[PDB]
Parts: structure tokens; sequence; C-alpha cells
């Protein structure tokens, strides 16, 4: 009995719809998202621009100074896509260190939000299932363009996912469709999000037919998206 250290935590957005937003809109959404993260745990209360020296990396607190967000974008944006990277000021993954990577390009691959390495949160959260669900809830409310979400152990996704050419719902995930409890295992909890879809909690924290059976059902329903 030992928890998985590395977790993947990614949410995907409809490329066409997300691309409609201008820079101010993206910045506003990230601002709202950081605000939604703040009450969930102390390590999520402060976000900073990355930097060389430790002094440089902790000088620009975007949760205190909103105008700094535009500096993240201005520095991180690519020549063909909105992009921003933030860190929470904690170096060690064992103490809740976390980085945020947001990209909006008009292509599925670069229209997403990732928290890395989410396994760091899983150990600082005193009640992780609900706290992670709260993060999904925040993304869904801020980005109606969300098309998929997955929280899963890295090792599971890479070496055990049922479908090689498909995404996975993971331990906790988002599927943009209503789902019926009768189609899923007893260990699965379905949380209905009207006007969005469903959040699935597949059994207890992976320490996995629980996730596999859910992916299988999603694939049979035609709801499990391709990787490409």
């Amino acid at each position: 009995a030992k928890a998985f250290r590395r977790y993947i935590f990614e949410l995907y957005f409809d490329p066409a719809r997300l691309l409609e937003l201008d820079d101010d809109q993206h910045l506003q959404r990230i601002e709202r998202f950081l605000d939604a993260l703040a009450p969930l745990h102390p390590v999520l209360e402060n976000w900073y621009l990355c930097g060389d020296s430790l002094r440089d990396a902790l000088s620009h607190n975007v949760t205190e100074h909103r105008q700094d967000l535009a500096k993240a974008l201005s520095r991180d944006r690519r020549t063909r896509a909105v992009e921003l990277v933030l860190w929470n000021g904690e170096e060690d993954p064992l103490k809740g260190g976390l980085s945020l990577d947001y990209e909006a390009s008009g292509r599925a691959v670069s229209s997403r939000l990732q928290l890395e390495d989410a396994g760091s949160l899983l150990q600082v959260f005193d009640a992780p299932a609900s706290s992670f669900v709260a993060i999904f809830l925040a993304v869904l409310e801020i980005w109606p363009e969300t098309t998929w979400g997955m929280l899963a152990p890295h090792a599971y996704f890479v070496h055990q996912r049922t479908f090689p050419d498909r995404r996975s719902i993971g331990w906790i995930g988002f599927c943009p469709h209503p789902l019926r409890a009768t189609d899923f295992p007893a260990a699965t909890e379905l949380v209905d999000i009207p006007g969005r879809g469903t959040l699935l909690l597949n059994g207890r924290e992976p320490m996995f037919e629980r996730v596999g059976e859910a992916d299988i059902k999603l694939m049979e329903l035609g709801y499990l998206p391709p990787l490409r």
C-alpha cells in the first residue's frame, strides 16, 4: 500500500471556441481560476512568474498584482499561441510545489490547462477527492469550452490505459455528457454538472479495473476521445 507519486492533471478545451477569446479574456479567466484555487489549500494561494535566481522567481506574485499576469503572457506567449506558465513558489513536490501551464492556440493539442505535478497536491490535501473535484468545478465554470479532463497516475496512463489511441477518464475526470449510474461500476461516483456533463470519481485513490471499466463504458458510448 503506497500512493503513486506522479499524476497527470490536464483539461482540454474546444480549440475553435477557446480561440475566440482575446488576451484580456484569457487573463481574466486565469485570474478567476487562481481565485477559485485559493480557498482549497494554502499552497494554492500564491502564484508567481518563473525566474532564474530564487529572488527573481518570487518577486512577481500574480495573485497580489494582477497586472503581472500580462507579463507572464508577454514573456511566455509563442509566435502562434497564447501561453502562460506560473509556479506556486514551492520548489519541492513533497511540499505541494506546483506549476500551471495554460495554452490557447486554435489546435486541440495546444488548447489546454495542466497542473504539474498534481501528485504534489494529492499529498498535501487532507481530503483530496473533494478538493480535486473542486478544481474541476472551477475549470468547468470558467471555461464552458472544456471538452475533457483527466486526473490519473502517470504510470497508469502510460502503461495500463485500456485504449492506446484514446484519452482516459483517469481516477477523476470530466466527460461532456450526462451519464447514468447504471452503466458504471458501484465504485464509481457520478457528479452531474448541468449544462456541462459529468465528473467521474472512479473508486478510491489508486494506490485498476475501476478506471479501466469506466474507460471501457465511455468508449462503448462513443464518448472517449481519440488522443489525436
